[PDB]
């Protein structure tokens, strides 16, 4: 049936740097947007909705506010993916990808996070 | 648009009874069941699903089997119950209701369960 699948599911990102997590999912034919529904979810902080044709930011969480770009090119090829910019150390933990076009699926990714001790060490406070 | 409704996030169940899980979500006309999907899931332990008019259980977790039943009535009236059989601790936790009806949600439900002492001498050791 409708399976979405992860090129890796791990990835391991330094501090501050890019992240661009892969999603791939079927495309018949032609993607029909109107019918597609994309959810990118890290431990109950929701990054990004697609519902039926645009983004949904209105409930995104604070701490990924305008730093996650869903790119909107890609889907027309079956691939999800995620762009976070300037990685920090809270971003690393279960991501989540969930998919509905006609079927749905999810699939869970792993980031962890590098860090060198100054970026370490605010963390531990702030 | 499309929106799970939970009428309670928080259920407090004693030790080695059943417990119903209610889950509703809006039932337009008559409904599509080859294109409704209900996954109830458990911190990463999938707990029931139902795809085509049936449930699988080709993925049903070790601590569910034959105690976790979806009831299949209720799904015309918008009513995604899960039922729970002879509950253990392992049971307490967080449970998400995932529904995909042309559109799709899903929300958290918390279950504390409560225990006379040896049953929770056991689920110690
Ligand atoms: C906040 N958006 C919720 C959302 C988007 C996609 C899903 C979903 C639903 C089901 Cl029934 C199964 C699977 Cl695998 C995924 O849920």
């Amino acid at each position: 049936a409708f399976t979405v699948t992860v090129p890796k599911d791990l990835y391991v990102v330094e501090y501050g740097s890019n992240m661009t997590i892969e999603c791939k999912f079927p495309v018949e034919k032609q993607l029909d947007l109107a019918a597609l529904i994309v959810y990118w979810e890290m431990e109950d902080k929701n990054i990004i909705q697609f519902v039926h044709g645009e983004e949904d930011l209105k409930t995104q969480h604070s701490s990924y506010r305008q730093r996650a770009r869903l790119l909107k090119d890609q889907l027309s090829l079956g691939n999800a993916a995620l762009q976070i910019t300037d990685v920090k150390l809270q971003d690393a933990g279960v991501y989540r990808c969930m998919i509905s076009y006609g079927g749905a699926d999810y699939k869970r990714i792993t980031v962890k996070v590098n860090a060198p001790y100054a970026a370490a060490l605010h963390h531990h406070h702030h």
